[PDB]
């Protein structure tokens, strides 16, 4: 119905913006674009689903989450990527992994203070009624 894509709309301008919020933190400039093969030609052989915050405006805007749960499980990949390529204790690694756990933490914080948990549990019920 117009009304089930009125919601998903909502969903996307929510999204959107959280995204957005992630995206401008100087924390968080590593993950705004993909890795570029010329500086890490090993990355898409190890990380087999790479993921990055323009990856996520692009699925948005392709109507690819109907969820919150959806979109945090590509939130919940940028980390788990991280943590997976750069696991070791030298500083380079273990700045990435924080500033990696910093953002999966910051976009379930403003999930938490800022998501009507009604307002997520009829986009959950409106994707498994399909
Ligand atoms: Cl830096």
């Amino acid at each position: 119905s117009m009304q089930e894509e009125d919601t998903f709309r909502e969903l996307r301008i929510f999204l959107r913006n959280v995204t957005h919020r992630l995206a401008i933190d100087k924390r968080f400039r590593v993950f705004t674009k993909p890795v570029d093969p010329d500086e890490v030609p090993d990355y898409v052989t190890v990380i087999k689903q790479p993921m990055d915050l323009s990856s996520v405006i692009s699925k948005i805007d392709l109507h690819k989450y109907l969820t919150v749960k959806d979109y945090l499980r590509d939130i919940d990949l940028i980390c788990s990527n991280a943590l997976e390529y750069n696991p070791d204790r030298d500083p380079g690694d273990r700045l990435i992994r924080h500033r990696a756990c910093a953002l999966r933490d910051t976009a379930y914080a403003i999930i938490k203070e800022e998501l009507d948990e009604d307002f997520e549990q009829l986009c959950e019920e409106i994707q498994e009624s399909r």
